[PDB]
């Protein structure tokens, strides 16, 4: 493995303490497009003064992206203390095609310390620390953050001169405020200016050092370096991930003034990063010497297209994110970062969905009803029922019943009623609850072993019970009865073999035993035929007193169809919404297979009655009638046109709805066909909708005006005049 | 190798114990199954959850 | 193991991949979307195995 030296001495670890409400400040920091921000140079291609559309993975242009602040960790007087630190350690993310970082952004600026911001020092630039892999999870203290296997981590050294990328195994460590230990609170780094950083000797090993002091590598398969001097000018930084493995890329390396993002490095590492997470750091500096760090951003990437406008030195200046808004989609449309004044066609909003409308024939209903009258069996004449193709609840069947029994082999007891199967099977009989000692598949009582048996191939479940009071068609036996000897007398009148009962089958016995046993320990003998090779059959049984309520045992046992669960607890919306039917909205709906989006409404009949699905001439589904006697008809749904005004001398625009007026017309939209609504927004955030004769606009204003040529008329009367010139 | 060997399935149990996600492997990725696999199959026709 | 992979990323390399052919008999050669002859001829951006 990688020569990445020893591991830390000391076992123990210096203190954590979560600070991270002194971090809450707001300071969003979105993508300006249009000045190329977070955008990544294209690869192995460069080009002239020209300006082209291009794919890949872009940040969006309204991100406002994650913020995250390092600060000083505590230390009093001239010495340190415990860390302070944020919960970032806590902020594991979904990896999601990489992302990109803006680092130095308020470099050469002020702020304040924000672990103890009574100070208002000012603020530079400091690199964060990251790690990656494929998975996480808790710690020993059910701490947030951990990493298995191999993981991936961006750790800078010392100073920000001095960078190294590791790919290992990270070992928790047992002493005090350790991972392994059980006094950990929350990983963290640090850095301690009075040593670290030397002038003549900046030490190189620092933060790896601390980092050591809670984990040891375990077996380490990669480590790269990389040479990094000072400059407080923003930096963009950023990482993807193809089948090539991970990439690196940096706008420091060749552009340092424009911020394009150049592919500055790459790693062998290719097993697929699914978590992401920042490394918490903190600086060991002298109280009174705190120094505040400037913000730094996170921004994810996304699979989106852009107009570029290269400079003639091949350097991107400009970008068009051409879904963000209408206007940027016309840019697009046209290739140009300049578009020609008029009136133009925009994609329409979609409207939206609704709560789902589904109709299929429901109550088939499993057969359950037998075991509410007569007297139930003797258990070793149990009555059995099988059930298929059919909706259950047997929740609701044992409801009939006080269960002093409820346990199951292969399923839980829960399980059995909720699964689906191909089949349903139940046995029931009488059985006293003095003989439940006795009444299990595994059981040496007597009734596990002539009465009753349940196939080990199958789940089964065993059910006691007693009757309610209420159920006055259920009936008893004069006597509980089982046998408890069922053999047959070899037919050499000495040698005998004993007749288990097989399972989910009557013992043979059966056919000699009475429907009942008269008296505790009466027995049966019959003689058998030459066939059966002679001998006796023997039989013989016990009794149990009849009381006050019946008590019942019960056997069940499903089959699962590998395709063939047709047995389901189906329920008539028990314990739901009611979704059959709307008067309704844009409800995706499903009939008996058929489906589609759209709007029911109870409307008037046409024939052939009862033949449900009314059709176009087109094949248009055109209406319904339902099971409940009404029709309706579906009109599917309907999408709103849009266009926009352009006002290229002004550079300013306003909108058109089409026909759809103002009363479906809100500030924001519910539907919607594109992601922002915001460029409308910069004027019309403080106007209300305005109708027109074509139809509903935005920021139109009635001036009342008559005018010649607006050269952006709207056709009828209607005109749009130009903002009056300079 | 000891044997040379192969997983033959991988899916993962729905919550509900009714149903299956099957998990046909990605291009150019390994399966999320390799997790709980050993590194060799000890006999076949094992499975492991 | 089918499931295991080894992969070896090539680059900033020159190759003969008849030298390796010597090393080993082979039962089956087929190629998708390229002739043999020429993706052993062919420069790349990056090799893998």
């Amino acid at each position: 493995y990688v020569d990445v030296g020893p591991d830390s001495v000391k076992s123990a670890c210096i203190e954590v303490d979560i600070q991270q409400t002194f971090f809450d400040k707001t300071w969003p920091r979105p993508i300006d497009v249009s000045k190329a921000d977070g955008i990544i140079y294209p690869q192995g291609r460069t080009y002239s003064n020209i300006t082209i559309t291009y794919q890949g993975l872009f940040p969006y242009q309204g991100d406002h992206g994650d913020m995250y602040v390092y600060s000083a960790g505590h230390a009093t007087g001239t010495t340190p203390q415990k860390l302070f630190v944020a919960n970032y350690s806590q902020d594991v993310k979904q990896f999601a095609n990489g992302f990109v970082v803006r680092i130095g952004a308020a470099a050469n600026s002020t702020g304040t310390v924000i672990i103890s911001p009574s100070t208002s020092a000012t603020i530079r630039k400091i690199y964060p620390a990251f790690m990656l892999g494929s998975s996480v999870g808790n710690f020993s203290d059910g701490k947030m953050g951990r990493f298995f296997n191999h993981t991936l981590v961006l750790l800078p050294d010392g100073c920000g001169t001095l960078l190294r990328a590791f790919y290992c195994i990270l070992e928790p460590r047992s002493g005090n405020h350790c991972p392994a230990g059980n006094s950990y609170t929350s990983f963290a780094t640090y850095h301690t200016p009075a040593t670290d950083c030397s002038d003549g000797n900046y030490n190189r090993n620092a933060s790896l050092n601390s980092f050591k002091e809670y984990f040891n590598l375990r077996n380490c398969t990669f480590m790269y370096t990389y040479n990094i001097t000072e400059d407080e000018i923003l930096e963009w930084f950023g990482i993807t991930q193809t089948a090539q493995g991970v990439h690196l890329f940096s706008s420091r390396y060749v552009d340092l003034y424009g911020g394009n993002m150049f592919q500055f490095a790459t790693l062998p590492v290719y097993d697929t990063i699914k978590y992401y997470s920042i490394i918490p750091h903190s600086i060991r500096s002298i109280q009174s010497d705190r120094k505040a760090w400037a913000a730094f951003y996170v921004y994810k990437l996304q699979p989106l297209t852009f107009l570029l406008d290269f400079s003639v030195d091949g350097y991107i200046r400009r970008a068009i994110d051409c879904g963000f808004n209408d206007l940027s989609q016309l840019h697009c449309s046209y290739e140009s970062f300049d578009v020609e004044s008029g009136v133009y066609s925009v994609s329409s909003f979609e409207a939206k969905p609704s709560g789902s409308v589904v109709e299929q024939a429901e109550g088939v209903e499993c057969d359950f009803s037998p075991l509410l009258s007569g007297t139930p069996p003797q258990v070793y004449n149990f009555k059995r029922l099988v059930f298929t193709n059919c909706n259950y609840n047997l929740t609701k069947l044992l409801s009939l019943f006080s269960v002093n029994d409820f346990t199951c082999s292969q399923i839980s007891p829960a399980a059995i009623a909720s699964n689906c199967y191909s089949s349903l099977i139940l046995d029931y009989f009488s059985y006293p609850l003095s003989m439940k000692s006795d009444l299990s598949v595994s059981s040496a009582g007597p009734i596990s072993q002539f009465n009753y048996k349940q196939s080990f191939s199958n789940p089964t479940c065993l059910i006691l019970a007693t009757v309610p009071h209420n159920l006055t068609t259920i009936t008893k036996p004069l006597k509980y009865s089982y046998i408890n000897k069922c053999s047959r007398f070899l037919s050499d009148d000495r040698t005998e073999v004993p007749q288990l009962v097989n399972a989910n089958q009557y013992s043979p016995c059966v056919s000699i035993v009475p429907s009942t046993v008269w008296e505790d320990g009466d027995y049966y003998r019959k003689q058998l035929s030459p066939l059966e090779g002679g001998g006796w059959l023997v039989a013989s049984g016990s009794t149990v007193a009849m009381t006050e309520q019946l008590q019942m045992g019960f056997g069940i046992t499903v089959q699962y169809g590998t395709d063939t669960n047709s047995v389901c607890p189906k329920l008539e919306f028990a314990n739901d919404t009611k979704i059959a039917s709307q008067l309704g909205n844009c409800v995706e709906y499903s009939l008996y297979g058929v489906s589609g989006r759209g709007v029911f409404q109870n409307c008037t009949a046409v024939g052939v009655r009862q033949q449900r699905f009314v059709y176009d001439a087109y094949q248009n589904l055109v209406g319904y009638y339902s099971d409940d006697g009404n029709y309706y008809c579906l009109r599917a749904c309907v999408s709103v046109p849009v266009s926009v005004i352009y006002d290229k001398e002004t550079k300013t625009h306003a909108t058109l709805f089409g026909s759809v007026a103002c009363e479906h017309i809100s500030s924001t939209m519910s539907q919607y066909s594109r992601s922002t609504r915001s460029m409308l927004k910069r004027r019309d955030s403080t106007y209300g909708p305005l109708q027109t004769p074509v139809g509903c606009v935005l920021g139109l204003v009635n001036s009342s005006l008559f005018v010649e040529d607006c050269k952006l008329p709207l056709g009828q009367s209607l005109c749009a005049l130009p903002d009056t010139p300079s």
